This record gives C-alpha cells, sequence and structure tokens, in this order.
C-alpha cells in the first residue's frame, strides 16, 4: 500500500494566541528513503502574525527510513491509517497542541490537522517573527500501551544567532488492531527539517525533511 513514491495532501486549521488560520498543502516523498517535500499555502489568516516555524512539525511519519529491521508502526498501519497528538512546550512559555489524522484514500496520503497554540510571549521571537528555522534533532520513540510515544527537544534558530528550545511530547496511535501489529522496541529517529522556499512574508512555504530510524549504534555492556 505504501509505494516507493507517494503523494500527500493536507488540511490544517487552528489558532495561535487567538489568531485564526488555515493552510493546505501537497507534496511527495520516498517513504523507504525517508525523504519528502511539502508545498504549503496559508489560505486564511495570512500573512501569519507569528513565526511559521512553530507549525513546521505539524506538516508525516510514513516517510521515515526504518533501518536495522526496526518494525515500522506507521507503514504497518495501512490501510487503516494512524493518528498522532502532540504538545510542544517552549522554554519561554508558549504551548502548542496539534492533533492529526493520517489516512490513505485512492493511493494518496491525506492529513487532517488541528492546531491550538496559547501563551506565546508577546515580545518573544515567535510572535515577533524573529526565527530562522530548526536545527536537526533526534526523537526517541518507545512503546506505551499499544501505541508509541515520542520525545524530543528541538532548537529554534533566532535572528542574532541564539536559540529557543522546545520540548515535544507525542502519542502515536494505530487504527489497525493490535493483533495485526509487530511493535518495535525503543528506537531513535534523526531528522533534518529544512525550509527550502518562502514567498510573500510567509504565505507560501516549501519544506523538506529527511528522517532516518536507527537503534543506538554504540556498543553495549549488557
Amino acid at each position: 500500500l505504501i509505494t516507493e513514491n507517494m503523494h500527500m495532501k493536507l488540511y490544517m486549521e487552528g489558532t495561535v494566541n487567538n489568531h485564526h488560520f488555515k493552510c493546505t498543502s501537497e507534496g511527495e516523498g520516498k517513504p523507504y528513503e525517508g525523504t519528502q517535500t511539502m508545498r504549503i499555502k496559508v489560505v486564511e489568516g495570512g500573512p501569519l502574525p507569528f513565526a511559521f516555524d512553530i507549525l513546521a512539525t505539524s506538516f508525516s511519519k510514513t516517510f521515515i527510513n526504518h533501518t536495522q529491521g526496526i518494525p515500522d508502526f506507521f507503514k504497518q498501519s495501512f490501510p487503516e491509517g494512524f493518528t498522532w497528538e502532540r504538545v510542544t512546550t517552549y522554554e519561554d512559555g508558549g504551548v502548542l497542541t496539534a492533533t492529526q489524522d493520517t489516512s490513505l484514500q485512492d493511493g494518496c496520503l491525506i492529513y487532517n490537522v488541528k492546531i491550538r497554540g496559547v501563551n506565546f510571549p508577546s515580545n518573544g521571537p515567535v510572535m515577533q517573527k524573529k526565527t530562522l528555522g530548526w536545527e536537526a534533532c533526534t526523537e526517541m520513540l518507545y512503546p506505551a500501551d499499544g501505541g508509541l510515544e515520542g520525545r524530543a527537544d528541538m532548537a529554534l534558530k533566532l535572528v542574532g544567532g541564539g536559540h529557543l528550545i522546545c520540548n515535544l511530547k507525542t502519542t502515536y496511535r494505530s487504527k489497525k488492531p493490535a493483533k495485526n501489529l509487530k511493535m518495535p522496541g525503543v528506537y531513535y529517529v534523526d531528522r533534518r527539517l529544512e525550509r527550502i522556499k518562502e514567498a510573500d512574508k510567509e504565505t507560501y512555504v516549501e519544506q523538506h525533511e529527511v528522517a532516518v530510524a536507527r537503534y543506538c549504534d554504540l556498543p553495549s555492556k549488557l
């Protein structure tokens, strides 16, 4: 069901600090190679009065290269699909909750996302639009009651050269019955999420991700 080349379509809506917005996107990737591109339009509420960077991780788990024979919870979940829900907490107080549904319809991946961001500081780099994209990061995934949890800290680059850190807590849930899933143990996903293009003080954005799943590649004593 998951071919070597796949397309995706996405619908996103929500609010950040009482600012309403809506996006749509389409893209393609190579799910077994862990690469993908999404071309995103802000269609309502734009240009956004906050940094688009805080929405970046809300635009795709089917496109992770699961190496070393790690069971692939995401690719296994089709045709039924899967969901994820995340709370991202910024060190200066912003909190952004994202809820997502992933389905497969007529050979295309379909994403539906709802966003609720609150308490971003009015004078901070997010609301002031003083961000410059994300550093690479490693997410740890681990089984927890029939689904997976993920944890990562990400660093947001800032105008002037500093960083603002946030913490991501995600739960990934399959729509496939447990009986039909081979669960992985604990593992890690290295990611590089990059902005390739922006047009119109950020109403059009192209993003690229490469994502590779691995175990810890250090020798063990146990």
